[PDB]
């Protein structure tokens, strides 16, 4: 399991970093922040080791660190890390990732 | 798994774009769109690697992609995709395809 | 899985068309539309591949197209296929079938 | 699976006739129909083929047709044959059965 | 499964009898019938041939016929029996018998 | 399954007796009795034979008769011995042992 | 499965001891009591011996004594040692560690 700056997922949750709002349109229409609602890009920075639900060994997560996923609507967790926000997630509820 | 434009859904969701809803009657008597509801008839776009729940290898979904399938009345996700409108769904969700 | 006119369900679905409505008693006593409630008598018109739930093969449903079949009175999907009125069921929500 | 007069239970459902309700006492108080609730005591009349919860063959019901039953107080589905009433419980929710 | 007088419990149940309520104290000062409860002590007089949850041969129930045991506080089901009353429970319901 | 006074618990169940409760500080200032709450620690007097998830032989409780245990807020069985005060919880609600 | 004073958790329970509460900001700025909500940083101080759900050994909680852990927003179980405050958790409830 890839950690990150002090810290370690437990199991199959996943900590991802939402990624920056949207503050201008494409012609310059600049928007409040109290609007555009929450992010449901970001990017995988850390990666648990693993669920126990099989037998034997350890099946690891399908995600790895440095992918850009789709974050479901609700269920993350508001971790503190050096004063920046960061999401912790089960494995199974992000819902896509962005393959490039 | 079958991917599509920089996206590829995670586990058995399957990624369908609504049929265009109907507009006209066969006669030409034509319909407000605030009516019609929702279309429940889709096409596959995208599918995942598979579940995880049965011991060893990856179970693949039923359906692939370029499947005309109907949809259920409820259970999806909005995707915008490049601007465009697609809906997230579980494999086990969708009720059956128009096999032709 | 025997399919039906350009559909297939997936899984253990079962589309079934209900008999029609009783409109006359015995005695020639003709009832009105709105009551009857709704035929819970049906006929097996199409059978999806099977469940997933053993491992290995798939196991068939029990009950095979031409099959008449009584209706539980809750559960049913409704489907609409050439203009005529289809209800999509689970395998084991049909309570039994009429055996001649 | 031992069937009935054209009907066949599916799976561990079994088709039981209530006993009739007791219209007077031991002394002759006659009793009114509104009353005495309804009979829990009935007669298995039919039987399904059997569970599929356990891999492999089919597992058969305990009781078998003609067997004197003690009903639940609820969880039976009306059926009408012949114009004549039954109902069609689970293989669990028969309470026991007299044995004689 | 040891049966009762024309009466033999279905799978895991047991068929107990309540011991009779307290009526005086021991000094000598008497109860009223409409106080003192329900009596959790039991006496079992059928036992069901057991359940079908483990895979291959029968498990029989942990009591047998004539033990004293401690009813749980709900969860019983009445059953009149040649005008006398007894209560059916679950295997595991009981909470346990006196032994001696 | 080590027992009590003529009293055995089923399965995993284990009865244990409260601690008596605390009615003076260090200092000598004493406590009301409708104060100090009930007492989450016991001590264990009787252990079932144990539980029979695991298919085979039986897997005895971790705990044994004569520990120091903590309970759970809520959970336990009133069981009336000898006019005394015992109660019945199950093996997994112990929150833990004070081991010396 | 490491102990504490006197104490140790069965099961998968974990017992951990909060991070002392922020009394000042960086520039001396300080903050009342009532205020900053509860820690969500820990210490692991007792380990148990491990859960039971997989057949045959047991299989050791994922920490170890001495693991600064992040705890999630509920769940904990308040417990007294020395007069001191401890909070006893699930194996899983822990969201991650610091590793360091």
């Amino acid at each position: 399991g890839q950690a990150f700056r002090k810290f370690l997922p437990l199991f199959d949750r996943v900590l991802v970093e939402r990624s920056a709002a949207e503050t201008v349109t494409k012609g310059g229409i600049m928007l409040p922040e109290k609007s555009q609602g929450k992010v449901l890009q970001a990017t995988v920075v850390a990666v648990g080791s693993g669920s126990k639900g099989k037998g034997g060994e350890i099946q690891p997560v399908s995600v790895k660190v440095g992918d850009k996923v789709l974050l479901p609507e609700y269920g993350g967790t508001k971790v503190v890390l050096d004063d920046k926000d960061y999401f912790l997630f089960r494995d199974g509820d992000i819902l896509g990732k962005y393959v490039d």
